[PDB]
DNA sequence: TGGCACGTAGGAC
DNA sequence: TCCTACGTGCCAG
């Protein structure tokens, strides 16, 4: 009878390594998510911020985004979003890139209760606040619990880093946020879905690889978005599907001998499309490795000229 | 029987001297024109480029632009625009700020024939080409000549620097452009209107002061936009109205004695809106004048110990 | 006090001109060094044939220099004698060992090392040909003299001694004076035994240099010695053999189905892909080529005798 | 002269080359190199660009490696930054084999890309790559067009290469003179003769071999002189005028054409006037050779063709 | 002794700082003063390494003093050698060098010549100032001097150049360019430079007066003038070179930022032997002060920083 | 003969580099050397030099060499020489020395009285440097003083380097009625030869020893440039005892090519030249490429190219 | 597939 | 001890 989608951090207009393809890659994954969300036809979409990677984004990005959310709004898919750190203006009167979406999307800085088919469910959220103004934020938070006391199904949307989930730096401690059904969170790039405070908390995570860091979280957790049904009285991990998204592949290498070299080539060969290769290569192998420059998108590996006696036990 | 509007170089999102107020001024004047254009209800609007001052403009700017041109298209006013230098992409696949308007506006890089009451008139245009590609442009232009052979009323839109009109540097020599009724030109910030090639040529000029230069061209000729009628078969200067727009006035100073100071104070008094002051003021007088910092927007003056 | 006796690593040996075989030598060498680093002895005695040639592969020199650097940085004193393969031939030609002069003591005389907390004597000299034996004897007889007044005295040599390697040898077993420990090199098999009021050792090659030592590696195990010399006396009891995993060789004699299955069984139980050698009847060669994936290199003679 | 910046262009010392299998020749190569190094040290340049073939072989003689490491240690201990690109002789052949240049990793920068050297008080871009063969020229071009790109916003830009460029070495070349982008200085290597001349809005140089590797370069050493270049690169502009060529005294080759008493006495005297027992080559008439065989002691090695033909050839003027 | 000679250079005759009679005079008298002392010394040879005159077409007075000087020197059977400095080298072909006016007293060197001293045999060679542009030319010239001097016991080389370690920008020769000679009689450099070099001894005699605003204190520590070499014995060391100093015009620096530096500056000027040129810094607040005290001084001119 | 003779010479203008040509600078040097060569052949008793030896106050070294090498020959042959400063040899700045000063060891620079005792007689000489009009008054007293010291002398010679009124209209510093009665007037400033009886005696300008201007090209043709040789053996001096020794020097041809006659007339004038001449004057635009054919035969072309069509029909 | 270079083994003085 | 010939591993085109 009901379902909705949790997505965040598409980072529209990100140009990794100043490469054309990476900027395209970001766009493609975003669209790919959108194509599925239209296939899914959820009743609501929760967007946890950083839709755009910058405050004054590429024209191409706003184009893609505006056409995207328009397509959703035209299919009776309700959408909510909170401002990520990148979409929050710095000068007084500077407008958010999210402001270009006012006709397709509800920007949240308070409470709202959505009457869905066929029920009534509560949403609250607020834009990205800094560490500096946490006290400010707590007052906001206790007030959200207050207006949500008498609601069965209550959702919190935030774009902040929570203490256990991201060591440094965080703006919130896991004990700061009151009891809610679903914690639609954003700021963190890796998938985080686990039971929490008599309910269930999630970070949808970034929809493409933003750093050389998350290379294998896509391998083991996979990047994309969550699809929560929220039909029944309870919500558990069991009623949350993670929809994964194909994105630009990264193969790590550590070429130090004949084995590691061939292991590197083979990894690159089974790539569907030219991968970002990174890690380390011993000098002796680098000219040999330059033979794959056609099969590789961009090589971002450190060249080691030391001869190491490193031996495994 | 018919009328239309020529406007260009609004430079939306220009933030002169990194002043909040200056970014506002540009925004306001654009809006002011739009309100007047809506009062007028012209049949067509020609915009010759540099609508935005950058490729990636402020978000407020893009909203104002979209809302403005939306309002125009919803009052069934047809709109044409050509890319200025600032709206031209640099990377292959980087898109123009003008691309965000494709639903209200026809972006021109070719021919189109507009049906008005009760006649038929030809329009062509192309984006800003660089000097480097002058020869390129000529093929384009010589071809527009060809497509316009059998048309009575013909308008060309361009955003370039033309030879007599802007000495160095220009992209076209004034003998480059074919015979057309109206020359909707852009790249130049001062008003330029004069008869030309069995027809009439115009630069609409910036809709606000983009440089410390045009401070008095607004005073002496006035900035704004043109309103050409083209009602009759022929068109001369007598059928072009120039609409002026209140915008930020600049006062020049050269305070080296009591005369130049007090007389300067008087000019500021006679300014309707708080002016940008520039020129020279002797060091001795600067603390004296800083008491008057409330009636002035920003003080941009040289400190002189000499004269 | 403790010290390490090692020799004949033969760095840069490329058996059958295989990439992996040159590696084998490298790795086992790297492994001994790794083991020598955990142990932390006060001294390491290297008895020569560190390198297999005068102009060794570049990789070998880099590994070698890096190795003894790591030792020198852990305050491990190192002594070495020139092996036969590290001896220059043209006048003014240099030894690869010269590339180690900043990490290693090259020995051609006496030295007295002050350890915590003692004082102990070492002497040695480079590889001599059989030809110049008489020359060598004064060196030893003079070593005899310079070591008389020392409790603990060690002799380092890289030669073949008569009982220990029948033909050919450069020294006779009655040629060497009384020393505590005889840290020797030139021979590839392990040789440790009591001798002349002390104890004599050949560390033996740290990898398989010939199809010969394939099983001497099985029963004695290849690697290096760890002598403590903590006490005033030293016996066999204070000498540890640290072994080294190295490339296995399997011998075959395929003339019927019997030998075939047992040969396969020997190959399957191999931890590391083996070098196979010996004899195979021609009728069996296409059959044996099916086993090419589990094998490194086939060096077997194809005989169609019958 | 000065400066805010200076550098040294050197290449092709071919350490460990043993011409005619002579001991004296292997020394000769070593000594010439040492001399360059000694001179580089009195000069105290801010940078040294070495364009490859430092070692004559992939697995060099130990003395060569010893000399090389001691040499570049000496440069590095005097805060002289050094860059090198792999010559053809220093390119590994089996996969995992290391270059002898790798023994220098602590004293020298091995170049296969861009780098910005910050000198007092300025900023200058360096790029280079190891030796590529003709076979993979396309591969090389992508790189070069990419070097053009990363150096566009740079005032002073240097390219290091160890290749043969088309006009400069007819057969065989790996690159055409129109392949290389505009750079201030072209630090080139593969060629043994000195070549310094303006090129593509900048200046191209081959430092050339620091010794006579073939009986061929015998006179290119006489008129052009073998050694290395010292470019100052002080100003925004660079011309030949800011390049000193330091020559290096090395083993002499005397050419002979002994056909009469004129040529014989002139050959003996040219040989007598030699500092070191010279390599003699050319032609000698059979009639003269036993007479010439007295000088084998005054001569390092005789590589002359013995002609028994009687020419009645007569000169005009 | 039995034998001696003189190394001198860079007098820059006719340098007329700020178009003053008094400055050129300092140059003229100090020059003669060297000559007088050279007349006390009576050496067998005098070596002049160039820039005798500051220009190619010098004032007439300079040429008067020059010939008058070398006349008396040459009349006392004193052998004299000279090489052309940068300032004495022709630019137009057929223009003559001012040194040509001395051909009756002096041997101008562009090659070898052998001096007979009592009672021995010693080799001299030298060449004019070559530009950097033509260094290669110079080396061959030098490689040839080495050749002709091999079989000579005591050998002297004369040059007017800047050598690389000794003068960074710009130099024409690298110190490893010049062959082995006993004494390196060098010129182009204005400061005294004497040190052992290439199994012998190299010298820049240095300017005989202050030609630039720089040498005000270099003259203080090393002293300006010329060297006096004996060369009697087989070897030559620094120990066999006497340096004769020459009295010349003093320069005083000031830095008035308070009364402290102010009075100390005034007092330091007072201990001057000859009417000094005053320069340095004075705070605007202080400027009228010395202009009241300007009468006891020849020229008042300070840098405004 | 003779028993007694002496030489009057002036205005060599040493180091003059006309049209900045080497050959022209050389020409001046050469003509001067030739005069000295002839003078040494003659072996006269005295040489009077009337100034402008050098063309500038700071002359080229080459000039000073030639001058000094020359006067050495004179002074070494016991010929005493007198000179007065020309306009080009008079200092401007106080303490600046005259280029003539480099000669104080061979030559007497005159600014007063001196009596030369010749074998076997006695004759009075006076002279002074070049004065401008400005100090004519100055000059008059000097002259009244010279006349005074010479009253009791039979033979008295005046040396001067000025322009005298009839002989050079504008501008002159002295009037011909200014100079007192002397035997011989050894004068300088003028480039043309001037010899004539004057004030109970004889006046002379030796004239330039080469062509200093495009002007004197033909005063040389008809009068000839060089120097005078005065004998002064007897008590009286007349024209008959003065030989003018001429000096062959660099030729100048004037042209006026406006038609075929004038073209051909110019070409022949150039052909008849011993040495490549300095050509000057006017050439019509119409004729110039034809005239460019003689550039080999010509030292330098310094002629105006007229592109005007003149109806000049006189 | 040809080289190409290293390594292995038989031989000469 | 040298060197030769030969077989052969491994990158080449």
């Amino acid at each position: 009878h009901m379902m909705f989608v949790h997505i965040a951090d598409n980072h529209l207009g990100y140009r990794q390594y100043n490469l054309d393809d990476r900027e395209k890659d970001i766009y493609d994954s975003f669209k790919l998510c959108i194509k599925k969300i239209l296939e899914i036809k959820p009743d609501v979409v929760l967007h946890s911020g950083d839709l755009f990677n910058d405050l004054r984004p590429p024209v191409k990005a706003l184009r893609i985004a505006m056409q995207a959310f328009k397509k959703l709004h035209e299919n009776n898919i309700k959408v909510y979003i909170v401002a990520g750190n990148h979409e929050m203006p710095r000068r007084l009167g500077e407008e958010s890139p999210l402001a270009l979406l006012k006709d397709y999307v509800k920007i949240l800085d308070g409470k709202d209760v959505i009457n869905v088919n066929g029920e009534e469910i509560f949403i609250c959220g607020t834009y990205y606040h800094k560490k500096s103004k946490r006290e400010e934020m707590l007052d906001k938070l206790k007030n959200f619990e207050s207006e949500a006391k008498n609601y069965k199904k209550k959702i919190l949307m935030l774009h902040q880093g929570i203490n256990p989930y991201i060591p440094l730096d965080y703006e919130l401690e896991h004990f700061d946020l009151p009891k809610f059904s679903y914690y639609a969170l954003g700021h963190i790039h890796k998938r985080i879905l686990e039971r929490f405070n008599d309910g269930i908390l999630a970070y949808s995570g970034s929809t493409e690889i933003i750093y050389r860091n998350e290379y294998e979280d896509y391998k083991k957790e996979g990047k994309g978005f969550y699809l929560v049904d929220f039909s029944g009285n309870d919500l558990d991990i069991s009623d949350i599907e993670k929809i994964d998204i194909e994105c630009r592949e990264f193969v790590e290498v550590n070429i130090k001998d004949k084995k590691s070299f061939n292991e590197a080539v083979n990894k690159i060969e089974r790539c569907k499309n030219k991968p970002v290769v990174f890690g380390k290569i011993k000098r002796e192998f680098k000219p040999w490795f330059d033979t794959l420059k056609d099969k590789i998108l961009i090589n971002k590996a450190i060249i080691v000229d030391d001869e190491f006696i490193d031996m495994p036990d």
